[PDB]
């Protein structure tokens, strides 16, 4: 009767809304079971199994320190364990690991069981695109939307106010109230006073917000880089979000334009994310400097990849195979600046109506 | 038969404006008559006079110092002499001087005069709703549209790339081509290289978020100052957006929600609003110190005015007289926290939907 909710990832991301989730499930015994199970790929630190040690002093001592964990959510290391008659399955692992922990779930999840990846972006490229949402459906068989916002797993872990998005479409074998999942259900498992939850049905717009984001907060940071101020952002903000509404409609049609700019995933993911990080730092040291994405992203992120870099060369791939490269001039200069030595000061006359 | 171009100004960016204009009537002299004469309210310098500095060596050198003036750009100290025959005025002047220059045009203009205005904002109090245009209009007797975006009077002047919106409603009273002004005319007199224009009819639309804009600066300041950083900002940016398209459609229904997103005097001046400016900077202070608003006002601002604090009491006035307050929970939890001393950190409780 109640819902029994799986979290499979574990990592900053995973950690963070595992907490969100069992503080929900603690604060609705009548929606959903006391406990939420935890997908952990066991690892051993100085010797000691990070499943253990999260079952108790409640802490994922590598990858979320210093933050305490209810007491209801639990570590666990079997995929299919975590997945022992599960309701609901939130999905927050890297993008290069979903092909693994589908072909390990088939036959080994459930029909009635409704999913939510938590997994931003999609799948773009050459060859087509495709939500990671679908992906999850076609090799699982079962209902999948998706968590997206202007948020960041450190600060809604510390409690820091910020919201999010949930989208996902009410299907046709639906069966409502305590036995189906819907927008209430959901509102209710995500939602907490320092993280506001707009629950909506667009799946598709929730997701391309998340990738193309990235693409326009390059365009942003060389704005700033060349010393052309706020005013100069701003207006490739408007253009990039203008350039986010027209891909999804195009290629996800299907998609509402009132998600792009009423929802966290849309407007306010865009702003956040053109305001401070990797991609805008990245192209800031561009235009500043004179060196190329690559040597910047080695200097700034150390590990880490700004990923507006594979996006603008992944998009525009897939506008070439579509012939509509001239309908993006915005990803198609961020892609040409990038790739090739466009002289970056030529932005303007580049998106130029 | 081309057409004859006059701005009532002089300041920062009267003399701004009339730079773009004097350089696109030079640009197109088949449309537009050669000369752009410019109002300038008669001062004196080294003793010297004001208009005859700019008369040659082409420097408004107490209002835009350091910027050269093309040469057809005339200074004039009468203001009929300055609308003899003019077919399009553009209106650059501070606010309280509307009256003023009004009342003195007032039997001196010619119905068949067409005109822009680029005054910020819009009239709201306890009495009603007001667009400044509209008033030139009821004073005037002629059609009158807006200049609104993400931009400095200091930049455009400097040739820093920048965007703006031009709105204008095709009146009943128009003929066709080389006689009258339609939205080709409005792009070739302000449109430029380094200043993007982008023509509308919604003159509403345009208007409000310009002043509307400044109460969400200060709810971006105070969450900013509270130390919720760029995801709190950019939730409260989303929120308020919202509120804008609510506030236009709900006091000027014939407004575009596409306006408020789509364009420069949108999104974008929210945006670079929010990022930085008086309005924020008070408010994060009032967040950082515990002061008030105006100790917050004179310590940074000196003799400047961060007009968001008055805007929030003027929108709450307005609301009252309505019964439309509940509707717009981030308007009046700026206000609250502004006049009243409602606790700050309640924000997110305040606008939680």
């Amino acid at each position: 009767k109640p819902f029994k909710v799986t979290v499979i990832g574990s990592g900053n991301w995973g950690t963070t809304i595992a907490k969100v989730v069992a503080e929900n499930c603690k604060g609705y015994p009548e929606v959903f079971a006391p406990i939420v199970q935890m997908w952990v790929f066991e690892e051993e630190i100085n010797g000691e199994k990070l499943t253990e040690i999260i079952n108790t002093r409640h802490q994922n001592v590598k990858y979320l320190p210093g933050i305490t964990l209810p007491d209801n959510l639990v570590a666990n290391p079997d995929l299919i364990d975590s997945v022992k008659d599960v309701d609901i399955i939130v999905f927050n692992i890297p993008h290069q690991f979903l092909p693994r922990i589908c072909s390990q779930l088939k036959g080994h999840v459930d029909s009635h069981v409704r999913a939510i990846s938590c997994l931003k972006g999609f799948e773009v490229g050459a060859k087509g695109v495709q939500l990671l949402s679908s992906y999850i459906t076609e090799e699982l068989g079962i209902q999948c939307g998706a968590l997206s916002g202007a948020n960041i797993a450190t600060e809604v872990a510390q409690e820091h106010w910020s919201e999010t998005t949930v989208a996902y479409h009410i299907p046709k074998d639906f069966r409502g109230e305590g036995k189906d999942v819907d927008h209430k259900v959901l509102k209710a498992l995500f939602h907490r006073p320092y993280f506001h939850v707009s629950v909506i049905e667009d799946v598709a717009g929730i997701s391309i917000c998340g990738a193309l984001k990235n693409v326009v907060a390059l365009g942003c940071g060389f704005v700033e880089g060349l010393g052309w101020g706020n005013n100069a952002s701003a207006a490739i903000q408007r253009v990039g979000l203008g350039e986010i509404i027209r891909f999804g409609q195009m290629f996800f049609p299907e998609s509402r334009e009132e998600t792009y700019y009423q929802e966290s995933a849309g407007v306010a993911d865009l702003i956040t994310t053109c305001a401070g990080g990797r991609n805008v730092k990245v192209a800031r040291l561009m235009a500043t400097s004179g060196k190329d994405a690559w040597e910047c992203e080695k200097e700034l992120l150390n590990g880490q990849s700004a990923q507006g870099l594979i996006t603008c060369k992944e998009v525009h791939e897939w506008l070439e195979t579509c012939g509509s490269v001239e309908d993006f001039p915005l990803f198609e200069a961020v892609y040409q600046i990038v790739y090739n030595n466009y002289p970056m000061k030529n932005l303007p006359d580049m998106i130029e109506e």
